[PDB]
């Protein structure tokens, strides 16, 4: 959103949390969390999650829109308060193909997103395809981005075009804090590639550049933002119309989010942390169900989750450790959150629902909430929350959204 | 303390947290929590815990003093910053016995506390003994308090006497205390104390126990309703005393603050401290199940459950009858009857086996977020480590933090 960024550029401490999750409960929580505020909610898909072929979620951009809208309707959240975004749009998942074929799919990808009413468009053709040199000449990155912007602008209706915002650049190094001269060079070459295609107006719609401010996580480690080390970057962006977008901002302290927004990292992408919180809720509720529910009725859902992930290891296998118990500890507790790819699995969905139905039929003792969901227990104590399983899950996800809101709001 | 209450009577928002626990770890947490402040720490025992005959702890009041002091020495807590008190001192343990046998036990109980340097003394002889009318006449309750106070006075040094504070009354009903019944309790105690020659000792009565509308049981908390305790709050302003409130466990930090404001200046906590300790133990046992090799696991939880099922005297009258229900009560009830089992030999050793296993291992961040999320947030902000002992300490500090919010 242009107005929010303009308020930031005029010196207001304000940022936006970009929700990068396809999980329906996470999207429900994101929308519910702001139901009674006036803030816009930003939800973004990656070209892998959703594209013209359905990505891996079986959703086209049009599908994803209606999916989010249907959740919004159920919540009571006005569809117009929703910003939809495309993350890392470009040849990303057609990387193994030659330039022509990957760039043909990328053009139709950008067009699919734009036609579906996605207004925030991240253009990223920094990856080398088959036959390409490694790495790309920075001029080649820019040119390919201009081709993608040209495609967006050409399918846009007049109304959509004026509302389109472009993000450029990538967090991927060609943790290493981005050099100001590389960010400068990324802008300069995008400028030049845009002008070479007559994209003079579209260039004023490039609102953000992606940099690495010094944040990351892997399995059991967080790289905490160090403001002193990002001051050069922070200062460079001030003499532009743009803000920074930061990726992989998950698991930072609420102080860091505030510092980040102060230092002009005003669009903060979150994802794993949201489903990580959801998963902690499900695990907590499953432990509760194991003791509270009669043995013939228990869902067995933790055993189901584990079995599925062990037999279809493809989404986790390249991330986790080899030792057997180490792999289970990772499957369960890694900040990386590779479990997020398995919630759609039919066995997992069925057993989690069985669990939910079971727990909705009985009052959960307060002491079990204190044990397994302590922060929810305290909110129940203060009369702000009920012991309803669905609300306990929401609240778990809200706590992630609360950390961001502290950073992004006044 | 008399100066704390004097500040309160002069209009300052100040309270004190009365820690009613015998657990060494909770006592250690209490002392370490105020290690760097200038606050006094109040630790109280009941007759059941500690008396002439050792109670159930196997500690006389003298033993309990050295036990607190030994913990204070390790923390680096100056012994002089500690206040030792006796809770519900009177014939509660020996109700089954005759009036005069239960009362002789009670005077020797109260003498032993005073001799051992306990400076805060709750006199409560409101229970009916064998041969008594149910309930006792308020005059009778008053009379027996005067007897116990006389016994406390009869043994103090000049120094100890100058320092001796009394509390009177009880929370146990004969629903929020009628101002009238509170006034009647005070009035009768004054008359009985005076009649016993105890006019000077009367000036040393610092508090009366009432019910301000705070309670818990297994899975329910009755939350303090400030507007319902306003009549009580305005009555005590006229008197030389403050209120002491019992069973304040599990309230909000804002209810604690409201309590002190409304002159419930002594707040008694106990089961919430050990409840928190038990949550840390249970979380660590789960972490141990997943991190430690099969041949080295403590079997902590299975030992606890077995021991509690086999020696069930401390919980049997509290918990439910159904077998699974009784397991859920044993684990999770806010009554925390498990607190009586920590000193058992099998439980102690399996808990220490667990701690030894866990101290050699690196606990993944993700597990602490799952099982100890508030501790994880502290680690996340770099104000705590993934050290098992420090994880138990922090669970107990959170209870203590809520009180400090209300009291300081």
């Amino acid at each position: 959103m242009k107005t929010l960024i303009a308020r930031h550029k005029a010196g207001e401490h304000i940022g936006i949390c970009s929700v990068c999750s396809a999980h329906p409960l996470v999207i429900e929580a994101a929308l519910a969390f702001d139901r009674n505020s006036t803030r816009k909610v930003l939800i973004e898909a990656t070209s892998n999650q959703v594209n013209q072929f359905g990505g891996y979620t079986g959703m086209t951009p049009a599908d994803f829109r209606e999916f989010v809208f249907a959740i919004a309707d159920k919540v009571g959240f006005a569809r117009e308060r929703i910003i939809l975004g495309g993350d890392h749009l470009g040849p990303n998942c057609w990387q193994q193909e030659n330039v022509d074929a990957a760039m043909e799919k990328s053009v139709e990808l950008v067009k699919a997103y734009v036609r579906a009413g996605f207004s925030k468009i991240h253009l990223d053709a920094s990856m080398s395809c088959a036959g390409d040199p490694i790495p790309l000449a920075p001029e080649t990155v820019a040119e390919r981005a201009a081709v993608l912007c040209f495609a967006a602008e050409s399918v846009a209706t007049d109304c959509q075009r004026e509302q389109l915002s472009y993000v450029i650049g990538t967090e991927v190094p060609v943790v290493h804090i981005t050099h100001v001269e590389d960010a400068a060079n990324t802008l300069r070459t995008h400028q030049k590639a845009f002008i070479a295609r007559g994209l003079t107006e579209a260039l004023t719609r490039v609102i953000a550049i992606v940099v690495q401010p010094g944040v990351e996580f892997d399995h059991s480690n967080i790289i905490h933002y160090q403001p002193q080390e990002a001051q050069a970057l922070a200062q460079w962006i001030e003499n532009t119309r743009m803000v920074y977008e930061a990726h992989s901002t998950d698991y930072q302290t609420r102080t860091a989010y505030w510092e980040l927004v102060r230092d002009h990292f005003a669009i903060l992408k979150v994802g794993p942390a949201l489903t990580f919180a959801l998963r902690e809720a499900i695990f907590a509720l499953a432990q509760i169900e194991q003791e509270l529910i009669a043995p013939e009725n228990r869902s067995g859902c933790l055993a189901v989750i584990e079995e599925v992930m062990l037999d279809e290891p493809q989404y986790w296998k390249k991330y986790y450790r080899t030792g057997f118990n180490d792999s289970l500890l990772d499957i369960r507790y890694s900040l990386s959150d590779r479990i997020r790819y398995y919630w759609p699995h039919s066995r997992i969905k069925n057993s989690v629902e069985t669990m939910m139905v079971n727990l909705q039929g009985v009052d959960i003792p307060l002491g079990m909430i204190s044990q397994y969901l302590p922060k929810q227990f305290e909110r129940i104590q203060s009369g702000e929350l009920s012991a309803i399983p669905h609300q306990l899950i929401m609240d778990k996800i809200y706590d992630v959204l609360r950390a961001y809101r502290y950073g992004c709001a006044e």
